[PDB]
Parts: structure tokens; C-alpha cells; sequence
């Protein structure tokens, strides 16, 4: 369908942040994530879910998906989720906040979660 | 290892929200998660990711999951993601902030995410 | 200084929300706040806070606020606050992110807030 | 009324991070906050807003404030606003989410903001 069709593909930010993902199985985002900033080189397992179903009537798809920090290379002892939605048309777009979490000791904890947003658009 | 063995299992808030999660794969977390409040009945799938080699002196283990919020007999026109870490010991916690966003028109997309606080507790084997 | 009169001014983001400030007194932020969406009516009072003596490394000077959406033409029994920074030059900006929260009964605590962003650039005159 | 005379007076979470708060005025609140963590030394200006006027239904009252971390003792080139509601009883809480910005350059803007939870219980009027 429509949400699948539109959110499956390759999709970059103003920075150079960088994903590509499958969207199917009635709900299920898979595919990899490469920043372009922090701790972090290379290709990032992503995972994820979406709305296999949306409402037609004008509106978004929600979705959110999840990246741990850690692959062959680095591990940043962390992990990012971003929940948005997807909007089709020309210029579609992901439109996120995002929520970046560091393992810390009990001192710390209260500083180990980072917020912001990313608006992701499609690229192939 | 502790991260596999430790985040494994049964968890439950304040609220009585709930999940089931196994972590193994080096990194990958899959179970389903039950919702006691909002626009949710029975339960949902959950997929996330974890840290598979945490910091060795006392950190807690980063991980993170999400839920859309559609089901076999329900669905809600959103997702939610969780970003949190876990810590070990009798009382084990998972320590998490939350971003539940809706699919919005345009007009309304100021007002798509919600934000919120969860701290889940393990049911311990001697329940 | 620098942060007093780059602060100071008419802000308005990409939606025409505009808001009309005044950075001085080692730290204090007053104005009016109008909102183009939501349960929301005409001026709102302002009051904040900023970094009266920023870092001079090329940094940005931090700030935040707070608006109840009560004024005497409306009450949404709600409050945002906003937290960010300001940064000077001919394209100067007010990079936020904000709160907003309802009063709600305990039954709909879990709902109450609401989060988001705004980019606010500097308005002649 | 009973939002400020419930707001009025010292408050303190579980990590003895406390504040010393005046509401009044139809909807300004006042005082000074401490924190026991972090970059931070003895008092700091707080100036908010609450909503003076709340349903009567139940539900909470929506307030915010803000407080950047320049006193006469140090400055952490940063500000944190919290956003929340307080409910009033004889377990009278404040329960609020916070963002916390830094002032940073462009390269490091995209983690400028730290965001969590803060609840408070009244431990003085
Ligand atoms: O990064 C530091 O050196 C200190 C802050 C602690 C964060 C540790 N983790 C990382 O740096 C991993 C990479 C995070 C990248 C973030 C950025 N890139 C994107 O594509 N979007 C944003 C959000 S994501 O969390
Ligand atoms: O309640 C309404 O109908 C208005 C809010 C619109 C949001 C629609 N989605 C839902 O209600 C789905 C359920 C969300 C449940 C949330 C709550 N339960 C938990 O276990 N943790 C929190 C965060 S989760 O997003
Ligand atoms: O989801 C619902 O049906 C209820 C939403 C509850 C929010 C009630 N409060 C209001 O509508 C007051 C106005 C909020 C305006 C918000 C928007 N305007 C801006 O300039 N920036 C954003 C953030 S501000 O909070
Ligand atoms: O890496 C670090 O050291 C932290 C990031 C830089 C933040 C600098 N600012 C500060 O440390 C000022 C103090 C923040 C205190 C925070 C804490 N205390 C409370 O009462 N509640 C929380 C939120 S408030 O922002």
C-alpha cells in the first residue's frame, strides 16, 4: 500500500544523516542508519514499526524506530529512537523528534538522555 | 551475557503497563508490549535494540524499543518509541523517556508527539 | 552587551508565532508571546531567563521561557516553556524546543504533554 | 485561591534539588531554585507562569518556569525549563519534564539539549 510504497527507500537529513529502509510485514521497518555526527562511523542496524493501516484522510503515518549505537566497528554505549510520522507528495518527508540515551552510572543518570528533532527527506 | 540475561523477561510500571522482551542477537530486543491506559486493548509488537557489550564498571546498558500502536483488533494511528537504559541487581529497572507521536494532518502536526517518563520494574522469579 | 541587544527584538518561526522581548537585568527575559495555532487568543505574557555572560568561543547564548495560555480573552489551562539558544549574525535565530502541558486529571496525567520544536528568526521592525 | 496558596512555598524532589516559589499576581511565579547535581552552586533566579484561573473539575494546574544557571558563584552557560502541573492535596506534588540547552557552537548544537523528569513534593508553605 501507500505506507509501505512511500516509507521504504532511502531518506537524509539537512546534515547528511542517512537511512535506508524496508517498510512490510503490516508493520515492520527494518534497515540501517548512518550519522553523520557523534560518536559513530558506518552502518547502524535499524529497527522499527509503522502504521500499516493510516488514516487516508490527509493525515501522516506514525512511526518510530530504534538504533543502538554499536556495530563492527563502535560502540557508543548508547541508543537512539525517533518517533514521527511519513508524508507523502513530492517532496515527502519523516518528520521526528528524537530521544538519544547513554548508559551512565546512577550519578549521571540524570543527564543521559539528549532530545531533538530531524526531518528526513527521501532520496531514492 | 548480563545484558542478555538481564533485560530477558517480564516488566511492569506504576500503571501496570507491562511487556515481555528476550535481548540476544547481539543487540536485537523483540516481545510485545500492554498498554493499561489511552487507546490500546491487549497486546502489541515489540522491536528494539540494546547495547551487546555495555560499559564494563557499573553503567547501565542504552537500549531502546518501539511500539505502533496497531493490533488485531485495534489500532490507534501512532507509535511510541522508548529510549532508556537498564540496571541490574534484585530490583531491576529499565529508566525510560517516551515519544508517542499520531499521524496529524499538516495543520496539526505541532501537536502530533506527546512526551513522557517510564521507569518499569522486573518481575523477579520469586513472584 | 552583545546578548542584551541580540536577544532584544520581535521574533517570529515559519507558522507567523511571534513574540516581543526584552533581554536585561543580568538575566531577565519579559515580553509577550502570540501564537498562530492552537487554543489561542491575541498576547500572552512572557518571562524568562538568559546567559548574561555567554561563552565568547563561538557558542550560543542559552535562554528559556514560559507562557501560561491564559490571558482576558482566553484560558487553555495550559503552559509551554521553551529551552534554546540564541545566535547573533545577520541571520540571527532563537533555536528552541519546547513543553507544553495541560492540567489534566490524574487519570490523564500520562497525556498531558506535549513536545516539540521552533526556529524563530529576528523581525525589522 | 488555592492555586496559590497550594504553589506558594518550598519544594524539593528526591535528590534534594529544591526551590522557594511565590505564585500570585494572576499567573506569576517567583523565587529561587537550587540543584544538588550538576554545574551548579548555591541559589538561581526562577520566573514562570502558572495558570491562575484552573478548572474545577479535577484536574491539575498547568505551570512552567525557567532558570538559567548564572548566579554570583558560577555561570554553567545554560538554562533549564520545566513544564508541568501541580495537583494539590495532602500529597501535593509538582510533576514536570525539563529541557535543559546548552549555549553550543553550530558543530555541536544537534546535542545541546538534555530533556527528563522532575516530581516534587511541598516540604514547607
Ligand atoms: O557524542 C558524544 O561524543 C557525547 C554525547 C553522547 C552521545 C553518544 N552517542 C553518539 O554520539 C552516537 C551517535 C548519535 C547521533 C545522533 C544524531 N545523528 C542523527 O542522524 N540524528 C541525531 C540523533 S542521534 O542520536
Ligand atoms: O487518549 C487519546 O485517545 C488521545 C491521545 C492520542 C494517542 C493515541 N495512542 C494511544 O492512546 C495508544 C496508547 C499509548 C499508551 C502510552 C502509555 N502507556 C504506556 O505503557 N506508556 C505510556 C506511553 S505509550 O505511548
Ligand atoms: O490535543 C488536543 O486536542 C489538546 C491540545 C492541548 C493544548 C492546549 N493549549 C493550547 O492550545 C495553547 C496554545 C499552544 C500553542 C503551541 C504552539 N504555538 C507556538 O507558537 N509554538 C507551539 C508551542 S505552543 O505550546
Ligand atoms: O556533561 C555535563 O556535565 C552536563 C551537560 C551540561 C549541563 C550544564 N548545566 C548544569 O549542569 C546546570 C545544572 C543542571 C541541573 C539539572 C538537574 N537538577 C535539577 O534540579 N533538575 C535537573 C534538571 S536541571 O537542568
Amino acid at each position: 500500500g501507500p505506507a509501505e510504497a512511500g516509507i521504504t527507500g532511502t531518506w537524509s537529513d539537512q546534515l547528511g544523516d542517512t537511512f535506508i529502509v524496508t517498510a512490510g510485514a503490516d508493520g515492520a521497518l527494518t534497515g540501517t542508519y548512518e550519522s553523520a555526527v557523534g560518536n559513530a562511523e558506518s552502518r547502524y542496524v535499524l529497527t522499527g514499526r509503522y502504521d500499516s493501516a493510516p488514516a487516508t484522510d490527509g493525515s501522516g503515518t506514525a512511526l518510530g524506530w530504534t538504533v543502538a549505537w554499536k556495530n563492527n566497528s563502535k560502540n557508543a554505549h548508547s541508543a537512539t529512537t525517533w518517533s514521527g510520522q511519513y508524508v507523502g507528495g513530492a517532496d515527502a518527508k519523516i518528520n521526528t523528534q528524537w530521544l538519544l540515551t547513554s548508559g551512565t552510572t546512577n550519578a549521571n543518570a540524570w543527564k543521559s538522555t539528549l532530545v531533538g528533532h530531524d526531518t528526513f527527506t527521501k532520496v531514492k
